[PDB]
């Protein structure tokens, strides 16, 4: 395979995104889960037209993504499987996302790099959170992409840390909240307590009440620029900080501090740089916070720096069965 | 390796197609191609933040498009050589046509499934080449991206047909004519004429005299739906029905069926659609065929269709070691 043919399907990546994020969408995995379907049902059932939509099932079916069973009859496959809708580990929300808001704010990454100006906020005219909350489909759609991708990795975090000493865990910017719940599920003698934008802390616990997992979690709404829930045992900070620079991340973590008990213990739970040029999902994240929100993911010297500046010392980086790190830290 | 981190770096290609932009339109490998340079140069030559040009170009060395051979200090590799200007084997041209018009025409494609509608029709009101007639930027890219493309495969076309028994060569729609170029290469004395719109037949003669077969070769502008060149022994459609829908392509048939004389052959040369699974560039380019153009890749069948209402009958079809096939037909 000739260099030329490895670099332009890199560079043609683009429409892989927007042919799942078609079929996503559509939400054709939902109507084939029992049985390979025809594309003239397929199309009438999603208002699409059929020999188009061929053409897009015949092309992503060519990597793994549906299967044509007998001619212009398709059928599900292991990867689309996990584009059904409201399974427990559903990617539709994930292949929804990046098709949307978000590959249009990458068109112009050039032109952060060149000005420093976030491509999202150029794009669309304010920040991406106070986008989302004037946009409940799309806010609906992130918050489940979100969860989606945490959920996943939430049993590696909670294998990679002792909780056993904490009796309340406060989540901050928990979103709707999995590995909060996945703390909440192996430490039976905890409380927690899930806290992000009221919009969100609404929507969140009654997710929780639905799935009957919310006996010992409450939500909190607000705002972690103003104040955060005071008392608790570990204070945890999920795939929060890379939203942020250096100044609103310090923030937080001031605010944090001024919360917790002299006996409390700080969490960052994120996606730490290492060192080297292998490859790291955390290194193509760090672009996407880049575009979406002008922030970062960060190496262990750089929570560093954010913990002297917010009275937290770096305890220990304790890596996990995921990309993931966790960066305990405590009150000084 | 879990098929969700599969599913998952499907989904985000469209940040790989963004990164490798960048990289290209800021000319990172023309600064680097002769020695390693530190980001503070090239961030100055570039007009780029140092800071966020070090995070783009150490995420694309980690997958082997450029490499920090000491901190903060990055050099070329072979596939980011690709990236280069004016090199022979370029692709530069092809990374930044990517990123621009091409990536957001994609963000319609599922409105293009849904109704039919060309998405680049959608994002920027009139056809694609009435576009880049009037945009010379991004004409240039377009026509050297298609140029650098089709030179890749032009050997494979040559070696499967023998166009000796040909004294003049006409090439329709021939763009910069790398394809011509080859047929003239291996045939010194044949005659060319190289066919395209005015504005494109003017730049070509630039690429034939450095091809070497400028001595030998005309260029000819016009509009191909109203006539084209008479009495050429063989007429040379290479890339160009996929632009099409079928009422405007047997247009063009029409007006080469015309021109042509009784003993005259007509070649298609195209990414003729196979009937199975397997992986194959051609599904992927009828998808980028619909979002542009509104056309599409064909099966033998289908051009049977557009040679019975133009005025010819398909002879064979010749396989090639690329995805190209040659359709060759005759005049009835
Ligand atoms: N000012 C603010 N106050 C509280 N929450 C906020 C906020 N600005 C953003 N957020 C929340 O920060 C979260 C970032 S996403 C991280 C969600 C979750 N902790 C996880 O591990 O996946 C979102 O749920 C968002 O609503
Ligand atoms: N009406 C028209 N008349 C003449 N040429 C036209 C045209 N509309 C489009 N074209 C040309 O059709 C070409 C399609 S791209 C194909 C280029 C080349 N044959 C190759 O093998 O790569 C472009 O060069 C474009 O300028
Ligand atoms: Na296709
Ligand atoms: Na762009």
């Amino acid at each position: 395979v000739p260099l030329s043919s490895i670099l332009l399907q890199m560079i043609t990546g683009y429409w892989v995104t927007q042919s799942l994020y078609v079929a996503a969408k559509l939400g054709i995995a939902d109507l084939v889960a029992d049985a390979p379907k025809p594309i003239e049902e397929l199309a009438a059932k999603t208002g699409a037209k059929a020999p188009l939509l061929k053409r897009v099932l015949r092309t992503i079916a060519s990597i793994g993504v549906f299967t044509e069973t007998e001619p212009g009859i398709f059928g599900i496959t292991p990867l689309a499987a996990l584009l059904r809708s409201g399974t427990p580990d559903s990617m539709r929300p994930q292949a929804i996302m990046h098709g949307e808001e978000q590959y249009r704010a990458w068109a112009d990454v050039l032109h952060n790099v060149q000005t420093g100006e976030t491509a999202f906020e150029k794009e669309f005219g304010t920040s991406y959170f106070g986008y989302l909350a004037k946009h409940p489909e799309a806010d609906r759609v992130f918050n489940e992409a979100q969860a989606g991708y945490t959920k996943q990795v939430a049993h590696a975090v909670v294998d990679a840390y002792d909780f056993s000493p904490f009796k309340t865990v406060i989540d901050i910017g928990a979103g709707y909240g999995p590995l909060l719940s996945a703390i909440l599920r192996s430490q039976p003698e905890a409380r927690g307590i899930l806290f992000d934008q009221p919009h969100v802390a609404q929507a969140a616990g009654k997710r929780l009440a639905e799935a009957g997992v919310g006996d010992r979690c409450g939500t909190v709404g607000g705002d972690f620029f103003v104040e955060v829930p005071a008392d608790g045992d570990v204070y945890i900070l999920s795939l929060l900080l890379h939203d942020w620079d250096d100044q609103r991340s310090i923030e937080i973590l001031r605010n944090c501090r001024r919360a917790m008990p002299a006996h409390g213990k700080l969490l960052i739970v994120e996606l730490v740089l290492p060192e080297g040029e292998e490859p790291f999902f955390g290194k193509w994240l760090d672009l996407h916070m880049l575009v979406l929100l002008g922030a970062q993911e960060r190496t262990a010297d750089e929570f560093k720096t954010l913990f002297a500046a917010s009275g937290f010392a770096l305890e220990r980086v304790l890596p996990t069965a995921s990309g993931l790190s966790i960066v305990e830290a405590r009150p000084i």
